[PDB]
């Protein structure tokens, strides 16, 4: 037989799927959540031995250990010990599509484990062997002893071993095949890995045994009364001396306890389930679960014998609330909830698909830092451990079916197909039957990127039917079909409609409306962060809140899909798609997360914590209105910093308490503030601070913020009359102006000031020159190749118009000398093929202070593609270590994406004004600036800037950040006007047309001067 | 592997199911529905060996045949060959409810098969093999080589054969398990047999062939136009010469045609289906199809390429109709269906489950004849050929598939297991692929008896997806579930509740306006025809017409499961449930058939016909007004014959075309009758005659009749008065009366007539005597067995009462002489255990004209359970051969099944008189007689007879009708009155309150005299 190329056969012996267990013989033990005896742990070293077939694994191995073997740790992935290499592509599948077959080279993984076996228990009841993480297929030995297989890379695997076991030393052989039948439905956008990736486990449960647990909470109108319903199932004998106790802790007060025999009601003409009871206990006032407020009692669960003989116990965190959808309104707790959220992707750099807890703990402490309330387990039932920890810190989960068949043509053709229904309902109902105990989860997901067929609507139904708690939604197939309860579009703009045939992304204002339609919207996949993105977020966040039945969306994604790599002198950098040989690839498209692969934080995620703030403010005269957008919760951790500051210079500050009930308003009056006499722009900037530390954030975190201008006092005051009258001298090649200390240079066969001296000393390494490009960032470039041009991307209607080598054909250069100072007047004319793109008019004004007054006005064709920039650059010759600045800061942002950013006197050192975007890109820009301070020099006006050791052409020039050189001094680029980034999607143009340079004349002045 | 105790394996390398093909290779033999060249059948004379097990078989069969092996018939149940024993149990498993397992002793069946192929076939092509129906699952060798496995026994089961065929002699292998998982999902109270039990054949596609096709037809408001739409699937290399060609045939003249090359429309973002094609052909005016008129067209797809080489050609019968619910109501096409429905089990009293054209034939015209309309395939999907003739014969069809699992406890154990959805799926989905296509299926049904699990409701949903043309029904967990479009009970009554827990039965009329409640109701299963049975029919049938939402039933069932056997003198004798050695056993159970096994009818079967009449009546004056109750033919083949008789006589009769529209009305004025001068009742009895033959009726063929009673004129004239006078003999023992050669002996003991004369001969061999019980019919017991007693079954309830063995305590006899007459009063007293039960006080009077008066007056007791009836019985030494009787016939009628019944002059042989019911019973009883005639003898009043060979005793003493022999003489059974039979089911009292013989105080008079 070969079962792999079968989805006939997703397992053979397996047991059947239940809630987490632990089979305690204390009761004591199983309330507290303490380590049981009863359930062993089998990670730690095993012997491993990889084959490039099936077949050509030696008989031998079932009865012996190989010689040839190595000592692994497992959960592993074995590409991450460099067996065979991690395969990323993004759509089509890492195999031929010709379903059910894979090649017949199959990297076949060969674990196996010397353990040993108590004779307690072997003596008495069942010993299992429960497998959380296999990829994709297995089959398992004991003993040299056939036990069986199982299919499905994400859910726990379980067989039956005491008819195996001997007492002490028994050996495992698991071997583990990467492809097969179950491949394709595992077509998620990720890595393609394989082997022994999650937990192991051995757990010894009683003959007569709790089977499964079933917890549910309904509630009366005001959530003051609830009844929990506990569904407790057998194993074994049915005896009338059997019983089960529910009860239900709070801390250490037993709040409800119930005691009944076995047998049910009466369900049919048959009878009822004699294996089976329901205990129902009345729970007052009870505090409720939310995102908010993670409030959790315990339910312990005893099958026991009427008499006092505890048989063994098992347990969960209960959390009572309630979920609906109501009127077009997802409601927890009779709330519309606002999904915060984002798409998880279980990723580490070093191993890969193999989670831990500290790195799943340092993901919730950063997601609920920033705001988010909400995870999408993307694409697949995650680890056991996750489930556990939302349930604890807080966060609403959507737990996804391991179904995804994006590659397929069209997306649809498995999931329509009727004989693909067997493996695919597993993947639905196994999931259910393992987490719907859980309190984080809220809404169940039937997979992703599947298109839709019968097989989704059976399904739907399925769970309608088996868990009516919680509202199932599914996005294939057009994000509103008849297996959804929630229209939830991936990449559906605000306004912007995307009608695609069959499958329209419409605007998700206008989708809400649309004839007959009534459901709630949530985005199960929005604003793509890849690269230098997130642009157009606040777009998002202004829509979800006016409109009631937006009610948010995940954000795509949390981290970025890179592993780590080696290089000749044992240094390690950051990989994508195609680095490890693999191919075909989709580069660096595994990269789209708000954090590294490191878990350090790109610019984009403090922007999401901007928008997902729970506190919004309003000004009106010297009055600030707080509103809470919490459901739940009062702000009893809650003040708020307030400090009212002269371009920099702080002016006065205060502190005021925050009480705001949820959905309510406080009216926070500020004291007179005294105006000062200098000129400048007031700017008041509000911060919510958490005086208290908390589970998930330390003491003096700041959860909010918001800046408004205040009054404004123009500088009506001229300097001084001039001590001297700076000196022009003319040549054929060149203008040269002299004052001081200070002596300026400009070439007149090409027009550009080629020169500058402070002092004796250049200041100049590449003449100062107008630019319109942009090292192009990943949503510029789009799914655009070199292989494969896509003409519609940005990076290419550029290159196509010859934005990237047109050249400057002076068209005037002349010398004024004035009264008090002298007059260089330029123009510029940009060509390509004999087409016309800018024309760029200068004045440069040089008086006898010592300062020259930069003013250009730029013309650009309306029949050109709309310039990436529109401003300077130039290489200077100094390498100061600070950047000092007034403008939007402290972090890099962009037009469309600077929100988060606050206007103030930022002081960071030259590599933070840098960001290591593993593909490098145009980056660290800070718009707004009014000031920039850099070494002896000043610029001033109203312009962005980025600065750094890496020129536009190097960026866009070098694949991997890595690679980057530091060239000699500092590429400053100053720009009057920069465009969007973008990021509403990475595969077509998504910049928002009022953040396009489409105004056809440009203006905007500088002065560069010596501070 | 043991794949037959596996729910997870329900068939290896088996291909995909699809609609009835024959991969015709000329298109005008397709249009015709000629036979294919590619289709050959392999049905003939296999070879065929038995086993204890599979275990037990030996290895050499593979590749050799067996010397021990016999020749027999394929298709065939093994059963029916004498191998091993047919099991009939109704609910309980024939094996240990050990899911998923099945007994180590597994019967297995070796069938073996030489044959070889035509040239062609080897050079190119697909050849596969078809097996219609194996019971229950099986492997399958071919050549010596494993080919693949299958499960479900009512659904086909494909298999290539391309790979393994060679040139010259091949040999087919297939091992039959009696016992598998499947047997599981297969648990019908029916016979339980195995084997090769439908079609065996070969098919040979091409390589690039129609592997699938959908047909749908759509119409506007007035159904004046339709859409055919035709989705066609294609298999191997796609070409761009490649097209589909679906033209739509009306006999000779083709109505419309399209043609298109492959490629459907886009369906989700990855394109859409390049191997499939969907055609849309406009129909003006379609004739439409119904059961009253099965209009039907021939479409014909044609894959070919685009100059005109045909490639293959599949082809359907296409019938245009409309199925929905609306409202509340079932609409075909746009009208209310009456559904006059029965159930239909595949069965044949020699060949078992084996199903022949003639056989499938002659059901529908036999249903047909008798105003059915409908009928369900309980439990399980056809044979295929029963599907082609009710759309061609014109019958609804209920579309079930192979789940029914009733011996589970509680029923739905396996059904709302998720690790039973896929064997489940498989059984619903592959019923849907292939019968979809059929105008004569309006109505799939996810099963019976199942309870009502998840899996339902994931399989209901899956169909409503897949084919939203049909309404989707099932009954288990309750009949209303969710599972459900359709209210569909089984043996709810017409106003009793049966408020069982959780799953009640209620008043179907109570049940429709049930808070909330809009669906229709249609009962799955009604009336159990077990025995004598079907009383209280005529309430469904009233209850039917006078509520809309109420749309009618399918009787249970059609026929008698009996199997012939054969004694040693070689007499064939119908057996039912333990006459196989088949334990444990449900006895009679089997049995309950409108018609005997050999389609013989039961008399239940004109009392169906009668009340699922198409035209109904009213009289008024001379006026009769007749209704149509069909919905879309007109009254085309019919004239009305009405007939006017004197108590028998002949008086006035003629004939009147019906020309009425369908729900229309017509008026017949009568003529002016002749006014009897001579006393008696006047009679008026209506035929409906169709004049002409049609497909499925003879000429003059009779379709509904009924009957009034005109004006009566009574008898005021006197006897004459006679000359002689009665002479009495007065003895200790006897009194005695003279008159003529006529005498009558009474005896003082007993106090009965125990003896009469004419001349020698003497008239009785027992005694007259009082009768208050019945030889118990099947819906007198019930359940109720001597191992174990149902108190509550009426049998019981007279057993336990003493009603059996009540003996006749003399209370009174003393003989009287009068002016003309001698007068002979007695009166007895029935006592059991010192209760008395009843009283019977008589009057005989016998006259100079030799006629004897019996008054008879009886006295119930209250707290006794009401007798079965009230009569006088004894054995009269004549035999004749006639019985000639003046009131309801001439079929057997009750009180509660007599309106199928006329009154007339009626004359019939004497074992006309007697049912022969396999399982014997009270029988042959007629209601309201006025006169009767047996031999010499006339008895004259208004009381219900049987008279026959077999005694009460006898008949009660006796289970099986085979095993009866004559007795001496006649039995003769008076009643005045007769409780009714019941019969809304068979396991609990069903008599309805009306027909129960209550009044406590009862009169009747009998005149005995000899013309
Ligand atoms: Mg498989
Ligand atoms: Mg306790
Ligand atoms: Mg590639
Ligand atoms: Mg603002
Ligand atoms: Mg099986
Ligand atoms: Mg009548
Ligand atoms: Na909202
Ligand atoms: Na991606
Ligand atoms: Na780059
Ligand atoms: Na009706
Ligand atoms: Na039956
Ligand atoms: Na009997």
């Amino acid at each position: 037989r070969r079962d792999w190329e079968n989805p006939g056969v997703t397992q053979l012996n397996r047991l059947a799927a239940h809630p987490p267990f632990a089979s305690w013989r204390n009761s004591e033990e199983a309330r507290t959540d303490r380590p049981s005896q009863q359930l062993r742990s089998l990670n730690g070293e095993w012997r491993f031995a990889w084959f490039p077939a099936p077949e050509a694994v030696p008989e031998s191995w079932l009865e012996c250990d190989l010689p040839e073997a190595d000592t692994v740790v497992v959960p592993s992935n074995w590409q991450m010990h460099g067996y065979d290499a991690p395969i990323y592509t993004n759509v089509t599948y890492p195999i031929t599509v010709n379903p059910p077959f894979v090649p017949t080279e199959n990297p076949t993984g060969c674990y196996s484990l010397t353990f040993n076996v108590d004779e307690s228990w072997l003596q008495e009841g069942q010993t299992r062997i429960i497998f959380d993480g296999v990829n994709s297929a297995f089959h398992l030995w004991c003993n040299g002893r056939w036990v069986g297989y199982g299919q499905d890379s994400r859910l726990p695997s379980e067989f039956d071993l005491s008819a195996f076991l001997r007492a002490g030393e028994n050996r495992l052989a698991v071997m583990v095949l990467r492809w097969s039948d179950g491949s394709y439905l595992e077509d998620q956008d990720m890595w393609r890995m394989s082997g022994i990736f999650r937990d192991v486990s051995l757990l010894h449960k009683p003959t007569t045994q709790i089977s499964d647990f079933h917890v549910a909470t309904r509630f009366n109108d005001d959530f003051s009364r609830a009844v929990l319903e506990a569904e407790v199932q057998m194993c074994g004998e049915l005896r009338d001396y059997l019983r089960v106790t529910v009860s239900l802790w709070q801390g250490e007060t037993q709040v409800a306890s119930g005691t009944a025999p076995f047998g049910g009601e009466i369900i049919d003409e048959r009878g009822g389930y004699a294996d089976r009871v329901t205990l129902r206990l009345n729970v007052e006032n009870p505090k409720l679960w939310s995102a908010e407020i993670p409030n959790l009692y315990r339910a312990v669960v005893e099958l026991h014998t009427a008499d006092g003989t505890l048989i063994e116990a098992e347990a969960c965190d209960v959390g009572f609330r309630e979920v609906r959808i109501e009127n077009g309104l997802l409601l927890l707790n009779g709330k519309p909830l606002l999904i915060r959220g984002v798409n998880r992707h279980e990723h580490h750099p070093l191993h890969g698909q193999v989670m831990d807890e500290q790195t799943m703990v340092q993901d919730i402490l950063l997601m609920k830092q920033n705001n988010f309330n909400a995870v999408r387990c993307s694409h697949y039932p995650n680890h056991p451990l996750w489930y556990t920890l939302c349930d604890r810190y807080g966060l609403y989960v959507v737990d996804e079916a391991n179904i995804v068949t994006h590659g397929m043509v069209p997306m649809n053709r498995l999931t329509d197909d009727p004989r693909w229904l067997p493996a695919m309902s597993e993947r639905v109902t196994r999931m259910v039957q393992r987490d719907r105990n859980h309190p984080s989860v809220i809404i169940w997901s039937l997979g992703n990127e599947s298109g839709h067929g019968a097989n989704h609507d059976a399904l739907y139904r399925w769970i309608k039917s088996v868990d009516p708690s919680r509202p199932v939604q599914y996005e294939g197939g057009g994000a509103d079909t008849t297996a959804t309860d929630i229209i939830c579009p991936m990449y559906a703009r605000v306004d912007e409609d995307q009608p695609f045939p069959a499958v329209p992304k419409w605007s998700i204002k206008k989708w809400l409306s649309l004839p007959g339609e009534t459901r709630p919207l949530i985005l199960c996949e929005y604003a793509h962060a890849m690269g230098n993105s997130l642009g157009g977020f606040a777009k998002y966040w202004q829509a979800f809140r006016q409109y009631p039945r937006l009610q948010g969306g995940f954000v795509w994604d949390w981290v970025d899909q890179s592993l780590i790599k080696y290089d000749e002198n044992g240094n390690p950098w950051s990989a994508y798609g195609g680095d490890f040989g693999d191919t075909p690839n989709d580069r660096q498209f595994c990269m789209n997360g708000l954090v590294f692969a490191d878990r350090t934080p790109h610019p984009a995620l403090t922007e999401a914590k901007h928008q997902q703030q729970f506190f919004q403010f309003r000004l009106s005269g010297q009055t600030i209105e707080v509103t809470s957008e919490y459901l739940f919760r009062h702000s009893d951790n809650e003040l708020l910093h307030w400090m009212v500051a002269l371009d920099g210079k702080p002016l006065a500050s205060g502190e005021v308490p925050l009480d705001v009930a949820p959905q309510g308003k406080q009216l926070i009056e500020l004291p007179e503030l005294p105006q000062p006499e200098s000129a400048g722009q007031l700017w008041l900037t509000v911060r919510v601070v958490q005086p208290n530390a908390t589970a998930w954030s330390e003491a003096g975190h700041i959860s909010a913020w918001q800046q408004w201008r205040l009054a404004e006092n123009l500088s009506v005051t001229l300097p001084a009359a001039s001590h001297a009258i700076p000196h022009l001298t003319t040549s054929e090649m060149d203008f040269c102006i002299e004052l001081g200390n200070k002596r300026w240079q400009f070439n007149r066969q090409s027009g550009f000031l080629s020169q500058m001296w402070i002092g004796d000393k250049k200041q100049l390494l590449t003449p100062l020159r107008d630019q319109f490009t942009r090292a192009p960032l990943d949503n510029d470039i789009g799914v655009s190749e070199a292989t494969r041009i896509d003409p519609n991307a940005w990076v290419e209607r550029w290159k196509a118009a010859g934005h990237y080598q047109a050249e400057a054909a002076l068209l005037q250069c002349t010398a004024d000398t004035l009264a008090d100072a002298v007059l260089i007047t330029t123009a510029h004319a940009w060509q390509h093929q004999g087409k016309t793109l800018f024309i760029s008019r200068k004045t440069y004004r040089i008086d006898g202070s010592g300062q020259m007054a930069i003013t250009v006005d730029v013309e650009v064709a309306s029949d050109t593609p709309h310039p990436a920039r529109i401003g300077l650059n130039c290489q200077l010759a100094q390498v100061a270590e600070r950047v000092n600045w007034l403008g939007l800061g402290p972090q890099e942002n962009y037009p469309d994406r600077l929100t988060a950013a606050c206007f103030d006197r930022w002081d960071l050192p030259l590599s933070d004004m840098y960001t290591p975007y593993v593909f490098p890109s145009e980056n660290g820009l800070r718009c707004g600036t009014r000031e920039l301070n850099y070494g002896p020099h000043q610029w001033r006006g109203d312009f962005q800037f980025n600065i750094s050791r890496y020129s536009q052409q190097q960026l866009m020039e070098t694949s991997h950040r890595h690679l980057l050189h530091a060239e000699e001094g500092t590429w400053l680029n100053i720009d009057g006007f920069h465009m969007g980034i973008g990021g509403d999607d990475s595969w077509s143009p998504s910049v928002s047309a009022e953040f396009q340079l489409s105004a056809g004349r440009y203006h905007y002045q500088l002065v560069w001067c010596q501070k």
